[PDB]
C-alpha cells in the first residue's frame, strides 16, 4: 500500500536508496559505464523497473551536485503509473564542441581523472561509471480529470 | 468538478488526449508549422486554453521521445491556476551552430525529411508541423501557505 | 501549520512574494549582482532559507519570461523538506561562445544595457542584478513509501 515495487533487471543494477527520512527522492544509480563527448546525447540504463500506482507520477530528475558542477544536463523523465520497463536517463553533455583535446576526461564531480595509460579525449568529455549517483526519483500525486471542450470558461 | 475546462482558440488547435488511463499527462499538439535553426529560440502556439482550478499547478512539459531523439529542448512551463491565455511552448533548438549546411532538415523523430525541391538549410535544423505531439500537460496539487518571516526556525 | 517559515540570511535578501492568490509559486529574488559570459555556469545566492515540512518538496524553478527571452537556463532545484541552508539558483548562460564581442551586455529582459563607460563584453553576456525576479518557488506534496525488492510485479 504504502510501499513501492522495485525490480532489478540485471546484476549491474543497484537498489534505490532514501537514506534520510528528510530526503524527498530516491538515489538512482547507473548500470552503465559510458563516456560522453561534448554535445553528445544518450539514454543511460539503470536496469531498474518501478510499478507506480495510479494517481501518481514519477519524476526521474537530476541531482543538484552533478548538474551544478558538470555540463551533464538531465531532462526530467515523467514515469507513468503502470510503466514496467527499464528506467532510462535522458542525458546530454552540454559542453560545447570547441575542437580542442585533452589527455584526461572528468568525473561527475568535475574532477580530472588521472589514467595510467595516456589517451586523447576531446575537451569537456565526461565519464559516468557503474554504480554512481547521477539521478534521483521523486513521486508526486496527480489530478487527471475528464476533458470537456468549452466555448467560454465558467467565470 | 473532476473535469477540466479546455478552450480551442482557432481551427488549427487540436483537443488534448489522454488515450490511456495509465498515462499521467495530456498530449499537447502544435498549432504551428515552424523551422528551428541551431541555437534558435521560439514560443510555439498551441491555440489552446485551460482553466486549472485553485490548489493545482499545470506542468506543460516535454515528451521523452522527442527530447531524447532531437536537440529540441522544452523548458517546462508552470501553468498558473486561473491563466486563461494561449498555452505556449517554450522551446530551443540546442543543436550547436557549426556553420555547416545540409539539403534536408529533420523531424521530431530526428529522421531526415526528403523534399521534392532542393533547399539549403543549416545543419541541425528541425521542423515542427501542425498537429504534432511535441509536449504534454501534467497537473499537480500545490501547497500555498502564508509566509512568516522568522529569525530562527522552529526546531 | 498552513504557514511556511522563511529566514533572511543577509541585508541583500528579499522576502518572497505571492502577490496573487491566483499564482502557484513564490517570487525569488537574487541577492547578488553577477555577469554571466556565454557557456558560463554559476550558483546564484538568494540569501534565503526555507523550512519545508515533511511530506512536501520545493521546486526552485525558472520564470517563463526570463527563460523564453534570454539564454539563461535554470536547472530546477528540488528543495528537501528539512534543508535549512542558503537557497541557490543553479544557472547557466546557454548562449554559445562565438568569440565575438560587443560594447554592452543585456538584462533578464534581453534588452541592451547602455553604459556611461565603454566596456568590451563577449557577445551573449547577461547581467543579473540585486533584487531581481529571476526564479520562483513551488511546493508540491510527495509520496515516499518504503521500497520492497520484487522479482515480478503484482499484476
Ligand atoms: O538549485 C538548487 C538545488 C538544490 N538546492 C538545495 C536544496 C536541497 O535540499 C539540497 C540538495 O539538492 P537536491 O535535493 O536538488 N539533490 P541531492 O539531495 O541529491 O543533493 P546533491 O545533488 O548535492 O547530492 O540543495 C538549492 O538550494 N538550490
Ligand atoms: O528519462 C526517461 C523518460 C521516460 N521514461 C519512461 C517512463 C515513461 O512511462 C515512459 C514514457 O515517457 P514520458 O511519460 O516521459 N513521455 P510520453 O508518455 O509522451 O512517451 P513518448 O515521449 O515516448 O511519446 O518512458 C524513462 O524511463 N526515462
Ligand atoms: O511555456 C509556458 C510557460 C508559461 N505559460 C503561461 C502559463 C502561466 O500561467 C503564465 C506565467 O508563466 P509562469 O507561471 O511559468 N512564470 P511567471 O508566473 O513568473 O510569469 P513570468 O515568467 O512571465 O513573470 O504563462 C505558457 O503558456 N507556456
Ligand atoms: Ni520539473
Ligand atoms: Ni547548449
Amino acid at each position: 500500500t504504502n510501499t513501492l515495487q522495485v525490480k532489478l533487471l540485471s546484476k549491474n543494477a543497484r537498489m534505490p536508496e532514501r537514506n534520510h527520512k528528510t530526503d524527498a527522492g530516491y538515489d538512482i544509480f547507473s548500470a552503465e559505464t559510458v563516456v560522453l563527448e561534448p554535445q553528445e546525447k544518450a539514454v543511460i540504463k539503470t536496469d531498474v523497473a518501478v510499478s507506480i500506482p495510479e494517481g501518481y507520477v514519477g519524476l526521474l530528475t537530476s541531482r543538484s551536485g552533478v548538474s551544478s558542477k558538470t555540463h551533464l544536463v538531465i531532462e526530467t523523465g515523467k514515469i507513468n503509473a503502470g510503466y514496467h520497463g527499464n528506467l532510462g536517463i535522458n542525458i546530454k553533455n552540454d559542453h560545447e564542441d570547441d575542437k580542442m583535446q585533452t589527455i584526461f576526461l572528468r568525473n561527475i564531480d568535475n574532477e580530472k581523472i588521472f589514467e595510467k595509460e595516456r589517451h586523447l579525449y576531446k575537451l569537456g568529455s565526461y565519464r559516468i561509471e557503474k554504480g554512481e549517483r547521477i539521478a534521483q526519483l521523486v513521486i508526486v500525486p496527480i489530478w487527471t480529470p475528464e476533458l470537456k471542450q468549452v466555448e467560454e470558461f465558467e467565470s
